[PDB]
């Protein structure tokens, strides 16, 4: 059981409060989201705006497409306010959201709304045509709106009418442990399940977290975040927002460091947070052009913070970049909190209410300096940022509990201070630029081109990138005499094509045979350790 209240929901009773302010004339009209898309246009709402427009949203939603409280919304959305805009007004009306990455393909877009049984969809025009090809076989799919400049035929059009909507709402009062949101994400084998969350693990949890990330009520953040990662729900959205502060966001359509900079340098970010390759990137540029003395706290999450990145951003910058530790499951876990010790190849200590341990094959605590498996204490008391489980699959949910601990899937080791130090997977899951990628998905993806007879997919150090995905092919035997430069880059575009293009294989290699079991299973772990020296 747990000890929350028994209702709770982010939008009346955190972003509500700060718009209140506003209107008492308590606090001056302070910035809530700044958003530009680096072609000169920018946009900008007060707290106040922020409410108003995000009533809209969910009038919008429960009022002209008639969603009902625990129905299923799939968000499919770049970075552009609307995503703020409707995960708001779903928190605002009762409705489930489950956000996905507008990278996505047609046969990703089936999976998740069938599995979901989603009653609606807000998507963009970069997935439209995707989403039209199999929308079809959805018979739960009911609403289907569209945020674009154009308009299109079976597609609402959501800028319109949230223009039309009335900015009052009546907030729903939604229960602490109601599902608020699923999202979908990858296993250590087969395809994606649905971790469900609800107003509290997300809202309450971040409102008992703020300001972890050194950030403070007159800053602004800029979190650089996938929108259908679970990061752009904690810190891009609920951490600023539950001190009052505003949250930056840029469109970023291409993913260049160059203009990752030139950002930094313009604006007066204070905070920022991004996985470790966004600041190996930035190390490859010219800092001292682009300089950057408003940035205070540099924070990083999704991947292990290498001690040379930590050392080089030191030198070049004045600054600490500080580690936090997660999963889509458990939220924040573990961090270095701004007046911490840092202690390179450390991702620091237990988030506030989390009791975090190494623990043996029985499921007992195990000493500092002893390699074992980082789990967080959910019995008896399922501390306030947990899940709820994963949807329709308590079987799985029950896999991953060890004794009285939820297991994270990875190994570690604590020291004398309670410092983790993160030492790998303990499974097949594969971590690469903050994507959490399947290896059967990437597998199956190869399997449905011609060449590859059969195929194994692990993880693989790059010097550079970091953690990179790398594909084992085994090449029938009408293809062995192929240019093997052009046949893998022809393998990686077969990849890119068929499913979302963060998980293709940046690595491949051939061989005639792959290590297996006894039974048959492919040996992904010998491969791997082989891989990683
Ligand atoms: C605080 C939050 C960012 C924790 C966190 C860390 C990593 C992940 C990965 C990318 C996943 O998708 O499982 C999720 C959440």
């Amino acid at each position: 059981h747990q000890e929350v209240p028994a209702k709770f929901n982010f939008a009346s009773d955190v972003l509500d409060h700060w718009a209140d302010m506003e209107k008492a004339g308590k606090r001056p009209p302070s910035p809530a989201l700044w958003w530009v898309n680096g072609k000169g246009k920018e946009l900008m709402w007060n707290f106040r705006e922020l409410s108003e427009n995000s009533q809209q949203a969910a009038n919008v939603l429960s009022g002209a497409c008639g969603l009902q409280r625990g129905d299923r919304v799939a968000v499919v959305l770049p970075r552009v306010p609307e995503w703020w805009l409707v995960i708001l007004g779903c928190i605002r009306a009762g409705l489930i959201f489950m956000p996905g990455t507008i990278q996505m393909k047609s046969t990703d877009i089936l999976y998740r709304l069938q599995m979901s049984k989603a009653k609606a969809i807000v998507a963009g025009d970069e997935v439209i045509q995707e989403v039209d090809t199999v929308a079809s076989e959805c018979p739960s799919l009911r609403i289907k709106l569209l945020v674009s400049e154009k308009s299109c035929d079976g597609w609402l059009n959501f800028k319109k009418l949230l223009n039309e909507a009335s900015t009052t709402h009546h907030c729903v009062e939604t229960g602490s442990q109601e599902a608020s949101a699923i999202y979908f994400t990858s296993g250590t084998s087969g395809l994606p399940k649905m971790a469900e969350h609800s107003y509290s693990s997300l809202g309450l949890k971040a409102k008992m977290d703020a300001g972890w990330t050194g950030l403070q009520a007159s800053d602004i953040m800029w979190t650089i975040s996938d929108t259908g990662w679970i990061l752009n729900i904690l810190c891009s959205l609920m951490e600023p927002w539950a001190l009052g502060a505003c949250t930056f966001v840029h469109l970023l359509p291409k993913f260049d460091p160059l203009v990752i900079l030139k950002t930094l340098s313009s604006y007066p970010i204070k905070s920022m947070m991004g996985a470790p390759i966004v600041y190996r990137m930035l190390l490859q540029q010219d800092l001292s052009s682009y300089k950057f003395p408003h940035l205070q706290n540099c924070v990083t999450v999704g991947e292990s913070l290498l001690p040379e990145t930590l050392e080089n951003w030191r030198a070049q910058t004045g600054l600490d970049i500080r580690e936090s530790y997660g999963q889509t499951e458990t939220g924040l876990t573990c961090m270095v909190s701004k007046t911490m010790k840092i202690k390179p190849g450390y991702m620091g200590t237990a988030a506030s209410c989390y009791d975090v341990q190494i623990i043996d094959d029985k499921g007992n605590v195990l000493p500092p300096g002893t390699e074992g498996d980082i789990g967080i204490r959910v019995k008896p008391i399922r501390p306030i940022g947990i899940f709820s489980g994963y949807v329709d699959n308590p079987d799985k949910t029950a896999a991953n509990i060890r004794g009285d601990f939820w297991l994270l899937g990875d190994r570690g080791i604590k020291d004398e201070d309670g410092y983790f130090q993160f030492m790998g997977r303990a499974d097949d899951i594969i971590n690469s630029s903050g994507y959490r990628i399947g290896p059967s998905e990437v597998e199956n993806a190869l399997m449905e081109h011609p060449a590859v007879v059969e195929t194994a997919v692990i993880s693989s150090p790059d010097p550079v990138r970091g953690e990179v995905v790398k594909a084992f092919v085994v090449l029938a035997s009408q293809f062995l005499s192929h240019d093997p430069e052009q046949l893998t880059k022809e393998l990686q575009q077969h990849v890119k094509s068929v499913t979302a293009p963060y998980k293709y294989p940046r690595k491949i290699e051939f061989v005639l045979n792959l290590p297996k079991t006894v039974t048959g299973k492919i040996q992904r772990a010998k491969l791997r350790d082989k891989e990683w020296k």
